[PDB]
Formats: structure tokens, sequence, C-alpha cells
């Protein structure tokens, strides 16, 4: 009954869509078709929107920024909504996992210098490994490819699953994820 904010990484510039990148967009985007949630308010180029997950309530938010979305979105509506931090999870692409993989984190680099600098560990986080850039190509360009035909079977399968993942997280908590999720325990 207490509510949750899910908010997911990217960006909403068309060229984003569906590249490496800005997978965390997807999964809230897949979350809120799942689950109902109707994500039609915009707060700059910040979309929204608030439904929710079986009995609990649940605001859907994909930032329109890499760099500030606490700030700039996350905190506000948090604090309005008086979400606590407890229940503000953060999704998005992680290239310290490999493609497609899934992993679920209680609070507590690159990725690793980047979460250090934004604070992110701070927040129930669902990472979605992308791998990292191969060989030397530029990162640049790397963030920006798109998943080729493999790496997108994969990925279909890690949004499949990180919907539920999530419908469980906010159900059962942590401790029904692990139950439910892990196969040692």
């Amino acid at each position: 009954y207490t509510p949750w904010l899910i908010a997911g990484l990217g960006n909403p510039g068309n060229k984003y869509y569906g590249t490496r990148h800005n997978v965390g967009f997807e999964m809230v985007d897949r979350i809120a078709a799942e689950e109902g949630i109707t994500m039609n308010t915009e707060q700059s180029k910040s979309l929204l929107g608030i439904g929710s997950i079986g009995e609990v309530p649940v605001l859907v938010v994909k930032p329109q920024s890499y760099m500030n979305y606490s700030g700039e979105a996350i905190g506000p509506l948090a604090a309005y909504y008086q979400v606590p931090l407890r229940h503000i999870l953060l999704i998005y692409d992680d290239t310290s996992l490999p493609n497609g993989v899934l992993r679920l984190q209680k609070k507590g680099g690159l990725q690793n210098v980047i979460e250090h600098l934004d604070g992110r560990r701070e927040f129930p986080r669902l990472s979605i490994g992308i791998g990292s850039p191969p060989g030397k190509m530029d990162p640049r360009a790397f963030l920006l490819q798109k998943f080729s035909s493999e790496e997108r079977v994969q990925i279909d399968t890690a949004l499949e699953q990180g919907v539920d993942a999530v419908r469980t997280l906010v159900l059962k908590g942590f401790s029904g994820s692990t139950e439910r999720f892990n196969l040692v325990q």
C-alpha cells in the first residue's frame, strides 16, 4: 500500500529509441504497458504516469536527462507523493553486466565511476546488462548502437522478465523477489 516511483534512465530523442544506452526507457514503457499505466504527462521532455501494480500505487517516470535525473524529475515527484527513498526504483543499462543480464539490487567504472558520481547506490536499482564497448569502439557509438538481432533476443527476454521482477518487488518486496527469482537460496 506504500507507493513506488519507478524511473527508467535514457533520453527521449528519437535517435535514442532502441539503442543500448536507452534500455531503461524500454523497460518502463513495458512496465507501464503491462500494468495498464498511462504515461501521458510531460514535464519538459520527461514522461510520467500514475497507476498501480496490484493495489500498489506507482508513479512511472522517464526522466529526460541522464545527468540530472534525480533533481529534475525524481526528487520533486517523490517529494510531492511522499515516496520513500526505499521505494524509488531506478532502472538503467549497465555496461558492467553482459547483454540482457538482469540484476535487482537494494540500496548500497566506468559503470562504477558513474554510479558513484550520481549517487545511484542509495536507491534500489534494476540493472539491464549491455556489456562493454568492444575493442576500442567510440563509446559514443557504442551507446548509440541498436542491439544486433542476437542481442535483441536477449534484451526482449530481459524486458519480459524485468516486468515481472518489478511487479514482484512492488508486491512482495526484496524478499519475495529473492524467493521467486534466485536459483541459489
